[PDB]
């Protein structure tokens, strides 16, 4: 049986308000499943993080829209069980198990009230679970994979923000929702070492896909993320941290080192917020208290704990920023994928990573005891066309 999603979810599954529920985003109700404590899967498309992106209908170099996808109980149990397939992949690795255990103790900050000496949990770190009897709820979770909006390829990790908190960036930390869908894939290019065979097409690992944005939605779950605005003369610094490897020293080790103690100093900032705190609304404030030291690694002194161990924050904060990486993971992974980030993906997909004979949580395409196993054939679109639809911009 498993070990990361507690148990076996078909869509068909009925409701029990606690793991199968139907919820609001903080609008229509939508049958949710909480695959591991605090994690929850939406296989529907999304049409309510965005008050504007309510639609699907076509209006990026590479994009596809299909307004169908995701459409059929059919579409959202496959949906279901690919994202549980995935998740499962990437916990099957020390690195994705590390990483999944630092998102479930992620929990987003009580920095909720106006109050000074106040602990209050922000509304939006919250979804609303309809419990049987035909009422509502409020349950805290660190992270929504949710499918597309319109653009089916277009995958994102957002948050709802704060009136005057960055949360993601403030050491706080926010709900993260990850678009996306194990349904497609893109096309990358590398011609192996044999020095030369052309022009083929590899299609990524979708678990690499999902790993990236986990990766992002670690980084915003320590309130950590830097700004969009931190770029490459034009490239995302976050994207290039996120990526990691030979683009990860694209950023300066000048901008690197003001970034973690800027952190440090948020987190300084928390530990104070924590001991200053003398009340708490809606748990204990102690066990509650408990979870935020558990959570940025707090340290012991019997007035008020309150320091931040310098050496434990670095440890943390690298391995979240530098360890926690799209190109570590795909040495674990063991799959052909984009070299840098600065590619772009040519073609883009349909494949089905759900029958075990198609895609697997320990070789994905590249199946064990087949030609798929050599040379990355199971990812070689041109040797596998059983397991890639081509379709187009
Ligand atoms: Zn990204």
């Amino acid at each position: 049986h498993m070990q990361f999603v507690n148990k076996q979810f078909n869509y068909k599954d009925p409701v029990n308000g606690v793991d199968i529920a139907y919820i609001k985003i903080p609008m229509q109700p939508v049958k949710a499943f909480k695959i591991h404590n605090k994690i929850w899967v939406i296989p529907e498309r999304d049409t309510f993080t965005n008050p504007e992106e309510g639609d699907l209908n076509p209006p990026v170099p590479v994009s596809y829209y299909d307004s169908t996808y995701l459409s059929t109980d059919n579409e959202k149990d496959n949906y279901l069980k690919g994202v549980t397939k995935l998740f499962e992949r990437i916990y099957s690795t020390d690195l994705g198990r590390m990483l999944l255990t630092s998102i479930v103790r992620g929990i987003p900050f009580w920095g909720g009230s106006t109050i000074d000496t106040e602990l209050k949990v922000i509304d939006t770190n919250c979804i609303n679970v309809i419990q049987p009897d035909g009422s509502y709820r409020s349950e805290e979770l660190n992270l929504v994979i949710i499918g597309p909006s319109a653009d089916i390829i277009q995958f994102e990790c957002k948050s709802f923000g704060h009136e005057v908190l960055n949360l993601t960036r403030n050491g706080y930390g926010s709900t993260q929702y990850i678009r996306f869908s194990p349904d497609f894939t893109f096309g990358f290019e590398e011609s192996l070492e044999n020095p030369l065979l052309g022009a083929g097409k590899f299609a990524t690992d979708p678990a690499v896909t999902l790993a990236h944005e986990l990766i992002h939605a670690g980084h915003r779950l320590y309130g950590i993320a830097i700004n969009p605005n931190r770029v490459f003369k034009e490239v995302s610094f976050e994207e290039l941290r996120t990526f990691g490897g030979h683009d990860a020293k694209f950023i300066d080790s000048l901008q690197e080192n003001e970034f973690r103690l800027y952190y440090y100093n948020k987190f300084k900032d928390i530990a104070s917020t924590l001991n200053k705190a003398k009340s708490i609304v809606g748990a204990s404030l102690q066990y509650m208290k408990n979870v935020f030291k558990e959570k940025y690694l707090l340290s012991e002194d019997t007035s008020g704990k309150f320091s931040v161990d310098k050496l434990k924050f670095d440890k943390l904060y690298k391995m979240l920023t530098e360890i926690y990486t799209e190109d570590n993971f795909v040495k674990f992974f063991k799959v052909l994928n984009r070299k840098t980030y600065l590619n772009f993906d040519k073609a883009v997909f349909k494949i089905n990573i759900v029958p075990k004979v198609n895609y697997t949580i320990y070789d994905g395409f590249n199946l064990r005891n087949t030609n798929l196993a050599a040379n990355f054939n199971g990812q070689n679109t041109e040797i596998n066309n059983m397991n890639f639809t081509k379709l187009k911009n």
